[PDB]
DNA sequence: CCCTGGAGAATCCCGGTGCCGAGGCCGCTCAATTGGTCGTAGACAGCTCTAGCACCGCTTAAACGCACGTACGCGCTGTCCCCCGCGTTTTAACCGCCAAGGGGATTACTCCCTAGTC
């Protein structure tokens, strides 16, 4: 099983959104 | 007791092709310079005046050490509860299908506006 104990991918995946800078709400519902 | 070979998987990275738009080029174009005025407001004293610099001696009011003392931030113990990674399901926009108006242009019939001579 793949499973990673909690927040191990938490930090790399923050990692990608503060690399990120695109719309983080949907456009329709808003 | 705790370390790692192997493996799974995320990262860094440069080819490697397609796209749309940043920048250059063209044609106006309108607003900052500039001539003057004339009169406005601040620089230049100038008289004034007004609060502060330093000084004096007190007065106990705060400031600090010493000693008791005591309880709280922090670090130890344990459990427990609840949120995540993954697996399965369902709203959620998007693009095709159809037959009918709306309309905007687009051109055809024609009909009056225009203008000639025996």
């Amino acid at each position: 099983p793949h499973r990673y104990k909690p927040g191990t991918v938490a930090l790399r995946e923050i990692r990608r959104f503060q690399k990120s800078t695109e719309l983080l709400i949907r456009k329709l519902p808003f």
